[PDB]
């Protein structure tokens, strides 16, 4: 149907033209300079290239894990902002209730955050600082608990995520998707939201007909993959909490406290 | 350091005296009396106000979209002038080989054209002429195609750009750092222009430390932005291009084509 992959390609387009970072983009990165930050020693270089106004305090400064949470959640904070504009070329989100956008953007960017996470990770580590970093998985490993355990568990799930060989044009439309759960926790119009992510799901659907012929499967395989990511957020807002209560200089930036509050 | 704290006012003085528009005065004009072109009747009466000698022909005028990418030109080749004198207060880049300081220019001057039209565009348009006119981005948007293919990505790139609220000191040292990528193809003595390069990009992260120190990425992020200028500047040659090879009324000016020449 020209409508539906008409709704593909907008969306297609609204990813690439809202994201900073995408896969095609995050692959010819990985391929090869970015810099490689694989122990203490380059850590704080990269701080001081990259992030220098974090370690400009001296002996002020906070120790390595706590610099490292601060970033991720910079980085995610970022993210929510670009997850908030892409939503608008979602059919009807825009003409949702305005608090309904809000209760789906807050159930739903963390499951977006880790599955787009997974296009800049491979098995040895990911891309960092709008492209211009790598850090190794193996350093992300030797962080002191409880930091290092917020980390494996997003590869875990970006290896398997990445084996099914998506594209822009199929994580667009899985974005989506994901935005636009209607089973989410407080919603006002839930027969409108249902309504939207059987139209977005639908296409989906059919994309991934389209462009992975070779997989009759890959359509309920993302929907596993859907509610593997809820789990997955259940249990990191889990960790991120023993953070907050175990770790006094961790604090968390007030737009992620929203995002948890009452969340799980 | 008082001598980066120098170079840096040296390359902002240099900026605010070789570019006829600078982003604090399109400010003041986009806030409000510029002739607001619109549709093709506005087109018309700000041609024979402001560009009278294009119109003075009769029916052998060109048709719309040819004029316009004409005027668009013109405009470039006014730029790459201002470009081609800003270049000397760069440190160093009077002192490169003459053929270095033409490669350099060769491929800067378009990502330099693309950043710095920026500051003259919002959501609605842009400055034109010299400030004396304003054109609507969806009456650029209702030009036929190939002609309407020009505009619109420039428009994308300039409002996630604008997004990052630079000011004119931070500008001037990113153009700066455009002009002196050592990895340029064809460059004679590539080591002395990564040692330039180097001095200027060490400045640019101090002073976006110092005049940004809410956004710890944005280093980073202006890294990203250069590397999506040359995508874009990639992808305009290419659209230029077939134009050059469908549109028989659509001559190339031969400064802009000598740049464009062995480009990509
Ligand atoms: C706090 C948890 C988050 C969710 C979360 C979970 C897992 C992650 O990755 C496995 C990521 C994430 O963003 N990884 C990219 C990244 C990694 C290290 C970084 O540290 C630096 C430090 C210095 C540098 F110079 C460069 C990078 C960084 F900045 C970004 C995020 C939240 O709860 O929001
Ligand atoms: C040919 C492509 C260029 C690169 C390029 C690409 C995109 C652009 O903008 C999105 C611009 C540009 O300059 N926009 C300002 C502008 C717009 C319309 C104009 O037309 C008129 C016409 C009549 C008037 F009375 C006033 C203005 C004009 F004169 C300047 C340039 C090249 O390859 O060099």
């Amino acid at each position: 149907t020209a409508d539906l992959k008409s709704l593909a390609k907008r969306i297609y387009e609204a990813y690439l033209k809202n994201f900073n970072m995408n896969k095609v983009k995050a692959r010819v990165i990985l391929s090869g300079p970015p810099f490689v930050i694989h122990d203490m020693e380059t850590l704080c270089m990269a701080e001081k290239t990259l992030v220098a106004k974090l370690v400009a305090n001296g002996i002020q400064n906070k120790e390595a894990e706590v610099r490292i949470f601060h970033c991720c959640q910079c980085t995610s904070v970022e993210t929510v902002t670009e997850l908030t504009e892409f939503a608008k070329a979602i059919p009807g989100f825009a003409n949702l209730d305005l608090n309904d956008q809000v209760t789906l953007l807050k159930y739903g960017v963390y499951e977006a955050i880790f599955a787009m996470l997974s296009s800049v990770m491979n098995k040895d580590g990911m891309l960092v600082a709008y492209g211009n970093g790598f850090i190794t998985r193996e350093f992300l490993k030797s962080l002191r608990k409880p930091f290092c355990d917020i980390m494996e568990p997003k590869f875990d799930f970006a290896m398997k995520f990445n084996a099914l060989e998506l594209d822009d044009s199929d994580i667009s439309l899985f974005v989506a998707a994901i935005i636009c759960c209607g089973d989410r926790p407080g919603l006002l119009n839930v027969g409108h939201i249902e309504k939207m992510q059987e139209g977005i799901v639908h296409v989906l659907r059919l994309h991934l007909q389209s462009n992975h012929p070779d997989d009759i499967f890959l359509f309920p395989k993302l929907l596993q993959k859907m509610a593997d990511l809820r789990q997955l957020v259940t249990e990191h807002a889990q960790l991120v909490q023993i953070i907050k209560k175990t770790e006094s200089d961790a604090a968390l930036h007030p737009l992620l406290q929203e995002i948890y509050r009452d969340m799980y």
